[PDB]
């Protein structure tokens, strides 16, 4: 996780900037699926804890964070100290947690953020206890529990020492347990509501031996999979992440693409019949070609299988990348298009008249996965306001 | 390529900030790798541009220009305006050129940093002529000539359109062609030899049909693989990149690995035999287990890819990664090790002890050259200075 702009540095988000690639963020979008989920559970259902970990899924933290803030929502689960100062920066006051371990230097360097840490282990809690007496101070955790059995930042109480830690965990100063939580590693029914069954078992075992009061410990147990599909696993709060991105179950469609992906042409080469493009000459030309060079490569998060298919949209049509992925540039055919200039915008991921690049698309290829692109596509490459670029509006 | 520092920004290269994982950038090894080329090219050898695209190839060109700055390093190439950016501001005042096509926007707000820009359509020329003439100055360009057939930035003239359309670029208000480039596809003697010899007819066929002085030029073609085996492609400038960073021809062991990718242990979780471990439980523990929690994943550049067979170092001693990679965490088994502990520093590339993480090992798990790697955990990374002094001796 890198570092973040600081509280004065505004230059993202803006239009006008050169960007050889860059994300176009539609807040509409996001803001339509905070209300669309709150009209789901309804007033008197759990609380939202919106997860914005990976820099918000990619989005860009420094960028969403207000519309969580005017949406009211009491919870935002984020990973790294960076994360949650620009949280703190951007006006949020409510519940700010980390949804994964953290190292000794992250959690004493958190202490500013007034944020609440993940325990799964004795001696981790033993050290961040230590941490919190040095500084004179209090941090709220979450204890996570291996219910469901993930294995990843959970403590498995199958095991008779674990339960023991469990118990002595609780008792730490310097820390105070105010949750309890589980995490389901498979996104089908059957597997959550088994997992949803021994946590039920494991978070009343914690609560009866630990003695604690129901009223001080927030329960919380389901991602964007769960939440949708398996109400059971509502608890006090929800953690969703993909579907406020539009990045959870498809056939939910209500839950609307935040993010789209752009670059522009930066020169249009001719090349004979015969040519190779690219290191390695892998592709070669059957005809006299125009092949439209764009600025961006796999240094910017695209195309990082070097020569996997992959399509672009100019002119609302689709045309093939050709030649292996540089670090900075790819290759396109453009021969059957006309009037293809420098500065033309080409869409790689999202919509341009009446064509698309669409999840399913880029997936088509084996161990691809949208949430790992467009995470690094976010991290690479400037990002860009929708809205603000009023081209084609029509209010007046 | 984002947005990097700005110039009043010295958070990167700090080494006490809390980071989740971070690369270790050794300025000792950087700087003896460009006085080990100097050697090897000699007092009358071609000049040398080091190339830092892709933030000085993940390497943070923020970090490393004052030490190109300091060795006397007449050019420097580049791939985004924030990288010319920061070139400047760091005290470079030598050429400064694009080692790629770019946008028209890219061009225009490129003005102050005072750079050379590459050209290999007309169209493309014409346009940044344009951009020249509106705001009363001149852009040097570089006429990348297709003559070892990359097909990406070049003007291919075995067309005869295309000699036309050379020709009519060379005498285009507001720009100044001040060289000749190509650049070898295939990293093979023959194929660079061949590509070399084209090169030099057609380098020639333009200064001489273009009516160039010679003074005013400077021809160049040789990446690092063609400086280092093919001397012949010498010509006037050579463009190393990998080489500087110690990325290259593994023979040629003088030059030193610049960089290391480094985490820490957040936690140590006590997991029974017959557990499986993350996402769609795609491994099975058959031992009882204990696991170390390390807070980094895919969105931090670590593989996603399933592998039985990717490991890290903790200890001095290879561990295997197990489980399928998280967005912001990965597993490994330490259960062979005693008193593993938070805090306790991973290698993730690089050396510890005896160990060490072979780059032909990443390759293989991930299925592509290394910097396909090492340019996105760096942009998703902090960067740490490391300094080897030396290297260099003093006694006063
Ligand atoms: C990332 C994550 C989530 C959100 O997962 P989604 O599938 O995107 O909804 C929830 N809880 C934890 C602990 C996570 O790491
Ligand atoms: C990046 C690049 C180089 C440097 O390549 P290395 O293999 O890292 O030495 C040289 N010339 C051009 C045009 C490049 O784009
Ligand atoms: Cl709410
Ligand atoms: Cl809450
Ligand atoms: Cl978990
Ligand atoms: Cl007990
Ligand atoms: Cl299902
Ligand atoms: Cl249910
Ligand atoms: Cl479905
Ligand atoms: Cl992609
Ligand atoms: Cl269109
Ligand atoms: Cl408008
Ligand atoms: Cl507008
Ligand atoms: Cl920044
Ligand atoms: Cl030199
Ligand atoms: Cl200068
Ligand atoms: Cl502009
Ligand atoms: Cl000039
Ligand atoms: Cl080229
Ligand atoms: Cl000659
Ligand atoms: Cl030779
Ligand atoms: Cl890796
Ligand atoms: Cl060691
Ligand atoms: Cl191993
Ligand atoms: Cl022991
Ligand atoms: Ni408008």
């Amino acid at each position: 996780a890198p570092y973040l702009p600081l509280a004065s540095d505004h230059r993202n988000g803006e239009v006008q900037t050169a960007s050889n690639a860059w994300l176009e963020v539609d807040l509409g979008a996001f803001e339509h699926n905070i209300q669309t989920l709150k009209d789901r559970l309804g007033d008197k259902g759990p609380k939202i804890c919106a997860i914005m970990k990976a820099d918000a899924y990619g989005h860009g933290i420094d960028l969403l964070v207000p519309s969580v803030v005017k949406a009211g929502i009491p919870c935002i689960g984020i990973a790294s100290n960076e994360e949650a100062r620009v949280a703190r920066e951007k006006g949020f006051t409510g519940r700010l947690m980390r949804v994964r371990a953290a190292t000794p230097a992250e959690v004493e360097q958190a202490l500013p953020y007034k944020m609440e840490e993940l325990i799964g282990s004795l001696v981790s809690a033993q050290g961040i206890a230590d941490i919190a007496q040095r500084h004179h101070t209090n941090i709220p955790v979450h204890i996570a529990l291996n219910s469901a059995g993930m294995s990843r930042n959970g403590i498995d109480l199958r095991l008779a020492d674990s339960k023991e830690d469990a118990l002595a965990m609780l008792k730490l100063k310097g820390i105070t347990p105010v949750g309890i939580m589980t995490h389901f590693p498979v996104e089908e029914k059957e597997d959550v509501k088994m997992g949803l069954a021994q946590f039920k078992l494991d978070s009343q075992w914690l609560l009866e031996a630990g003695k604690l009061d129901r009223s001080k410990i927030t329960i919380h147990a389901a991602n964007s999979f769960a939440t949708l599909e398996v109400p059971d696993a509502y608890f006090d709060m929800v953690r969703p992440g993909g579907l406020l991105y539009g990045d959870s179950i498809p056939s939910y469609t209500e839950y609307k693409r935040v993010m789209a992906f752009k670059t522009q042409v930066a020169s249009v080469n001719h090349y004979p019949a015969g040519n190779t493009v690219g290191y390695d000459r892998t592709f070669t030309l059957k005809r006299d070609s125009w092949l439209a060079n764009l600025p961006l490569g796999y240094s910017d998060g695209y195309r990082r299988a070097l020569s996997n298919k992959a399509y672009v949209l100019i002119q609302g049509q689709k045309v093939p990348v050709v030649g292996k992925t540089s670090m900075n540039t790819i290759m396109v055919d453009v021969t059957d298009l006309k009037g293809v200039k420098p500065g033309d915008e080409v869409v790689l991921f999202g919509r341009q008249g009446e064509a698309e690049v669409k999840q399913a698309d880029l997936e088509e290829y084996n161990g691809a996965l949208l949430a790992d692109m467009y995470t690094i596509w976010g991290y690479t490459n400037p990002k860009k306001i929708k809205r603000s670029s009023g081209h084609h509006h029509h209010h007046h």
